């Protein structure tokens, strides 16, 4: 009877409602591997057939921009993120990873022997925020690519995919929103290239065209998504001509035809063209409530609809949203805190 609990099928997967759990970075993966809480963390919030996506988790060695936040490009990291794979399915869970890299988004002490954090860019984020009594700002400012690294670098997207389906994983979301590494290459406030991967919207999404094209191959069509968000800015990641990247984007990825695409809400032409133009799923994400999403579903506004700090507060939303149920409040200062428990697992379920 409810539109958000109504089954959807997507590629080949078979979801048994809507209620998509966003990726949600809680940096608690110790020294970006993995933690046992995460087994219990995804575990609560999986339901028979609930699509699940992972919190981001770093490609390679260079890929962070904070701490904590796991990777997938180390036999270990494999192998924690293994069992909570394996508990996710043991649920029913179709269960993606979300695959970034920071970019610009870091500093030294989060690179590798102090090196700088890299982007298409060296233009600076956040100018205003220095440190004490220094000139060193917060975000060390960003290494301009070397155009020879970037092929790789496109090949470290693929490769985190290929390890995706050695940890199990049912495919991955790579993320292409919030000021990251493929953001930034999209994004011509950030993108000032005058090479092949900037100086126009062509040279702009061809970073994120490399991996829609490679992932693709890598691990089937199907079974690969991307997460765009044209109409944030966060971490000054603002385009000069944003609504236009919206469709352009929808149909650019036709083309390539792949599972789907996750879009994040405007500040509020904007989404509905959107779902219109993508031939795939589509997954809403960015206000969603009840009606929301309901309204969004039924009214054929979004096929999914991923909740974000709504789901971290509660393990049982799917059936809350079937069982008129109220929520539970989210408790900020613990989103990122690093305790294995508390703001992380001991959010309650209804009864
Ligand atoms: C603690 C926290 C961590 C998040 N981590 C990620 C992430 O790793 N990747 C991502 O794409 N979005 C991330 N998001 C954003 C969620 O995916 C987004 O907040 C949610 O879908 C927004 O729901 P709200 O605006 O609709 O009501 C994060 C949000 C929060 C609060």
């Amino acid at each position: 009877s409810v539109p958000l609990l109504t089954p959807y099928k997507m590629g080949r997967f078979n979801l048994s409602h809507r209620v998509v759990l966003a990726p949600l970075t809680r940096q608690r993966s110790y020294g970006n591997v993995p933690q046992p809480h995460a087994a219990i963390y995804y575990s609560q919030r999986t339901t028979p057939g609930g699509f699940l996506i992972t919190e981001a988790t770093g490609v390679s060695d260079t890929a962070q921009g904070y701490q904590d936040t796991p990777g997938i490009w180390t036999k270990e990291h494999v192998e924690a993120w293994k069992p909570i794979v394996d508990a996710v399915h043991a649920k029913g869970g179709i269960f993606f990873c979300q695959i970034w890299h920071v970019g610009r988004v870091s500093n030294s002490g989060f690179q590798p022997n102090g090196k700088a954090p890299i982007s298409c860019s060296d233009k600076p984020l956040m100018p205003q925020i220095r440190s004490n009594g220094i000139d060193e700002a917060l975000f060390t400012p960003p290494r301009r690519l070397g155009i020879e690294e970037i092929p790789g670098i496109v090949n470290d997207f693929r490769l985190a995919a290929r390890n995706a389906m050695e940890a199990g994983f049912d495919g991955v979301e790579i993320h292409g929103a919030n000021g990251y590494l493929i953001d930034q290459f999209m994004k011509d406030t950030v993108n000032d290239r005058t090479d092949e991967y900037g100086g126009s919207l062509q040279n702009r999404c061809k970073f994120p065209l490399e991996i829609v094209d490679a992932v693709a191959k890598e691990i089937g069509p199907d079974r690969v998504g991307i997460r765009l968000s044209p109409f944030a800015d966060y971490m000054e990641s603002g385009d000069t001509n944003p609504g236009a990247l919206g469709l352009y984007m929808a149909e650019s990825l036709n083309k390539y035809g792949i599972l789907y695409c996750h879009v994040i809400e405007a500040r509020m032409h904007t989404l509905m063209p959107m779902r219109k133009a993508f031939k795939g799923t589509f997954i809403s994400a960015g206000g969603f409530t009840r009606e929301d999403g309901n309204e969004a579903v039924s009214k054929g506004r979004t096929d999914l609809v991923a909740y974000g700090r709504w789901f971290l507060a509660n393990p049982d939303l799917p059936k809350r949203f079937q069982v008129d149920a109220p929520l539970n409040k989210y408790d900020r200062p613990t989103f990122y805190t690093s305790d294995p428990v508390v703001g992380y697992t001991d959010y309650p379920f209804l009864e």
